[PDB]
């Protein structure tokens, strides 16, 4: 049965609500992103109107072959009537395809559901800009203020001068990039680039970056693994024995690896600068774990939120346990008195 934060009161609407069967009532099915979690029960024997970016409906269609006639893109920053609703579709700054949703509600209440986002001050001029919201749908990933991480600019700025410095020292090196969803493609794009490389890897992973529409995507990709002195692999292939394995693999065109895991937030965020970051090190293998996050920061949340001034509040994360939800409430309260909203 789906939970009540996944309903749009109101309407016959669903947010990322695809594992509950037939949800009683929903004539429109939103999806946000193309993020398992939220995918989560959709595949080619779904016979009702999915709404989502075109990005989201590419990858729907070719990786879980959902039918065309089912599958409903919308444009972003325009205005749409579904289902005799005025809905819109914002950039959430999250993975490729991913969208915030604003309902204008027939009784004139307006909602925004963030999805997943990493809150930017450019969102404060978008069409949020125009009108009031009541409602905020709220993606709470990292609503403590021990969750600090420098800017995804920073972290790419590390991982270039990084990865030329080791390939200049040692020509005959081979960077590792981990993967397991879509997302982060900057990391391992902006690293092939100053390294004068396509990046090399499987048919399934060429296949779902090939949905993403990315500008001249065909110079910057490959299959042929030969060619390539950057590789993708995926994420629970990067430790020191998936690493020594891949090497045998390439035929002593190399001795050495360095190999990047961009995580969301860690621990060791709460000490060391990423100017300070250092790898493990095994032989001639060298991993870097990289906090590249693709949701908001405490700090970019509250502000964000303050600008908004919403009437309430829903968490989307972290709201399985009475000592988050708890904890949530209070920071809530105190952004409001704090601003004066
Ligand atoms: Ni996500």
């Amino acid at each position: 049965t789906c939970p009540f934060y996944k309903k749009i009161p109101g309407t016959g609407f669903t947010v990322d609500a695809f594992q509950y069967g037939v949800v009683e009532g929903c004539t429109a099915y939103f999806l946000t992103h193309f993020h398992s979690d939220h995918y989560a029960g959709l595949s080619k024997h779904f016979t009702f109107p999915v709404y989502c970016s075109e990005i989201t409906g590419n990858l729907l269609k070719n990786k879980l072959h959902v039918q065309e006639q089912y599958i409903h893109p919308l444009p972003l920053d325009t205005e749409c009537i579904v289902n005799g609703v005025k809905v819109v579709l914002l950039d959430a700054n999250h993975c490729p395809g991913a969208v915030m949703i604003l309902f204008y509600l027939p009784n004139g209440t307006v909602i925004l559901h963030t999805g997943d986002f990493r809150a930017d001050p450019s969102m404060e001029r978008s069409l949020l800009a125009d009108q009031k919201v009541h409602m905020l749908y709220l993606d709470t990933t990292y609503c403590s203020p021990e969750y600090t991480f420098p800017s995804q600019q920073e972290v790419i700025r590390f991982a270039i001068n990084t990865a030329f410095e080791a390939v200049t020292l040692n020509p005959h090196a081979l960077v590792v990039c981990g993967t397991y969803s879509i997302g982060k493609e900057k990391v391992f794009l902006a690293i092939a680039d100053v390294l004068g490389s396509k990046v090399g890897m499987s048919q399934e992973k060429y296949k779902t970056l090939q949905c993403l529409n990315i500008p001249e995507i065909n110079s910057l990709i490959t299959t042929d693994m030969c060619s390539s002195l950057v590789h993708l692999l995926p994420m629970m292939q990067i430790n020191f024995k998936g690493l020594q394995s891949h090497l045998k693999k390439c035929g002593g065109k190399y001795n050495q690896i360095l190999a990047f895991r961009p995580t969301g937030w860690t621990h060791s965020n709460k000490f060391t600068r990423i100017a300070d970051v250092i790898p493990q090190t095994k032989g001639n293998i060298s991993i870097y774990g990289i906090p590249y996050s693709e949701h908001s920061s405490y700090l970019e949340m509250k502000r964000f939120v303050q600008w908004l001034k919403p009437q309430k509040i829903i968490p989307t994360v972290n709201v399985g346990t009475w000592k988050s939800r708890s904890t949530m409430e209070k920071y809530f309260r105190e952004w409001k008195l704090e601003a004066g909203y």
